[PDB]
């Protein structure tokens, strides 16, 4: 799929190449640093909500491994020749980001439903529909970006089908949050509403990066998309995880879990 993405179309100045490489490496570092944080604070989370913080560890490592894979594919595919980085081997594509989403998006969705205090029948059915919608969004998007060079019209059609799933997923997420925030302890009924708007903002950056080929088909666009991915990843995975943990700890403390009370 490397020859299908716009990355394969351009030579890169040293500055452009090193910046992209440094974004990807910086990203590996932020995720594995947060992995340790989530690992260590899980002992301060009541059993009720401990899976939520554990799911963040899974998200961090999954995202960190992909970003680490990308950084090495990026340096494997290009060589500095005659004053610019030129494609040598067909080994880089964003398609692996989409495979990190198939597995990480369910994890991110499930930790939200856990701290909303859903359980039993409703948790199982709500997650199934959220995961089906999210996989439909991702799959249709993955097919679309296969055409970001050869057929932009087709990228837009698949993007619109993907956006329909996205809208429906957000309608479910939003409805559940607003119908269940009253059950939330420790005043986290107020915090959960900020998480909803963080998700809305951070998750909507991905379709924007998706569209870069249509409005900035050049080497600066490749840099820009990677920049947006980096901001979207840190906000949708790292910051979102920090807030889910804070909600887990706070509710734990309000529920009589002493380590949480000790920690907070
Ligand atoms: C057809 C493609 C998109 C529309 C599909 C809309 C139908 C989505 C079915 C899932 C649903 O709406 O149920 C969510 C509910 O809130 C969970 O308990
Ligand atoms: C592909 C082109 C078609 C694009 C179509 C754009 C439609 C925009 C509308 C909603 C977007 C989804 C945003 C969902 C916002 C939260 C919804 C919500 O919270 O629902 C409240 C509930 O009804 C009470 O509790
Ligand atoms: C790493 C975590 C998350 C939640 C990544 C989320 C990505 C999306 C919601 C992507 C959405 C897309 C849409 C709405 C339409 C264009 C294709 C995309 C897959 C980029
Ligand atoms: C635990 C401490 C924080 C996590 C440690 C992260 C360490 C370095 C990340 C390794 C990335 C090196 C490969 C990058 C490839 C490249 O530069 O192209
Ligand atoms: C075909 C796609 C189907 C997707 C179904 C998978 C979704 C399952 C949802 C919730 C599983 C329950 C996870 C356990 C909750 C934590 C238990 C605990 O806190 O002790
Ligand atoms: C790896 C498990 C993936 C699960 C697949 C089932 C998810 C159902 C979600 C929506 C299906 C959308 C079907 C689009 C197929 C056309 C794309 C193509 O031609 O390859
Ligand atoms: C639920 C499953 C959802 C199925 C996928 C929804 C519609 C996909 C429509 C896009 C197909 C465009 C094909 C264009 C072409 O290749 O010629
Ligand atoms: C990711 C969000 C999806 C956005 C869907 C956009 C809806 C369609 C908008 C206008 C379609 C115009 C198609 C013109 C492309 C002609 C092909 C070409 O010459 O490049
Ligand atoms: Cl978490
Ligand atoms: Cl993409």
């Amino acid at each position: 799929n490397s020859m299908k993405n716009i990355e394969s179309l351009f030579d890169y100045s040293a500055g452009q190449f090193e910046f992209i490489d440094h974004l990807l490496t910086m990203g590996v570092g932020v995720h594995f640093a947060a992995l340790i944080f989530f690992l260590v604070v899980s002992q301060f989370v009541a059993p009720k909500y401990r899976i939520a913080t554990a799911l963040s560890c899974i998200v961090m490592v999954s995202a960190g491994l992909i970003l680490n894979s990308q950084a090495v594919m990026w340096t494997d595919a290009y060589a500095y020749v005659d004053g610019s980085y030129q494609l040598q081997d067909l080994t880089f594509s964003n398609g692996y980001r989409y495979v990190n989403w198939m597995a990480t998006i369910p994890c991110l969705l499930l930790q939200l439903l856990i701290v909303l205090n859903l359980k039993g029948k409703e948790l199982f059915s709500t997650a199934t529909w959220l995961i089906l919608a999210a996989w439909g969004m991702i799959i249709t998007g993955y097919v679309g970006q296969l055409y970001e060079v050869d057929d932009i019209a087709q990228l837009m059609i698949w993007g619109a089908v993907s956006t329909a799933f996205f809208v429906v997923m957000n309608w479910i997420v939003g409805t559940k949050i607003f119908k269940n925030r009253a059950t939330m302890l420790g005043g986290t009924d107020s915090t959960i509403t900020k998480v909803f708007w963080l998700m809305m903002f951070a998750w909507t950056l991905y379709p924007i990066a998706y569209l870069v080929p249509a409005f900035m088909n050049n080497a600066d666009g490749v840099v820009l998309r990677q920049l947006l991915f980096t901001i979207a990843d840190i906000s949708s995975k790292v910051i979102y995880g920090l807030m889910i943990t804070y909600i887990a700890i706070q509710q734990s403390a309000a529920a009589g879990y002493v380590p949480a009370q000790q920690a907070l």
